[PDB]
């Protein structure tokens, strides 16, 4: 909760930068050591930087680009939400996915929890 | 959870239509009889259609316009999130607010919970 609303926007916007360039290790470092990731929201949670790193590597190493599609909405309790689009190549087929992540940051300015909202109704070829 | 992902997008997009025209009674009817609203997220929850109606009337009757700024992100468990902008007139001063609502729908296709993410860093004159 330590991050102010402006710090949240900055942090979350940097995250999207990292996913865009694919700096997996830099992304894992933004998360708390024991953070949880629910992506897509509804699935079972992923816990810990090791698992998170595996998750991101499995999804980024290949091909994948991402960018904010609107400003970052931030609350005053270290929480935030942002809209963005991901463009990837699915086994030859060019694809895009519109997503919204809700993140809760801890007192050290690290991501404690992340939830990504999307399903195939958000996929587009 | 009854609503499919496509039904979620439709429902949430209709909600924004209702806020745009200001049909308060129609908006209250989209919510479950005992739904809770947290707006801005972080504040104490509002419970029940009576309180919800008061909330919406206090905020809409005046002046206020709203519209989706991106597609609706929907999961498969009756949950959804959408980005939108609200344009209002603050005591003479024209203003806009970028928001993201996360909604959970119940088995009857009604909104059980709504959380709006935003703060003054999202306000713009
Ligand atoms: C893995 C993936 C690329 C990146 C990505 C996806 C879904 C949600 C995400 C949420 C994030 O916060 C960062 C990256 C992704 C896609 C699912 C299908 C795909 O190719
Ligand atoms: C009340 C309000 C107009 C409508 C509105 C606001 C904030 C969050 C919202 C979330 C909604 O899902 C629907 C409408 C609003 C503004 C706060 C300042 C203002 O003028």
């Amino acid at each position: 909760n330590l991050p102010t609303a402006q710090e949240v926007q900055g942090l979350m916007a940097r995250y999207i930068e990292l996913v865009d360039v694919g700096d997996i290790e830099a992304i894992v470092q933004m998360y708390a050591d024991d953070a949880t990731v629910e992506d897509p929201f509804g699935q079972p949670p992923i816990h810990g930087r090791e698992q998170i790193a595996a998750f991101y590597r499995q999804g980024l190493g290949g091909k994948v680009r991402a960018c904010l599609t609107g400003p970052v909405r931030a609350s005053h309790n270290g929480c935030g939400a942002m809209p963005f689009r991901v463009e990837m190549v699915a086994n030859g087929q060019p694809c895009a996915l519109d997503v919204i992540d809700v993140m809760r940051f801890d007192e050290h300015g690290r991501i404690q929890t992340m939830q990504a909202y999307w399903s195939e109704v958000n996929l587009s070829v």
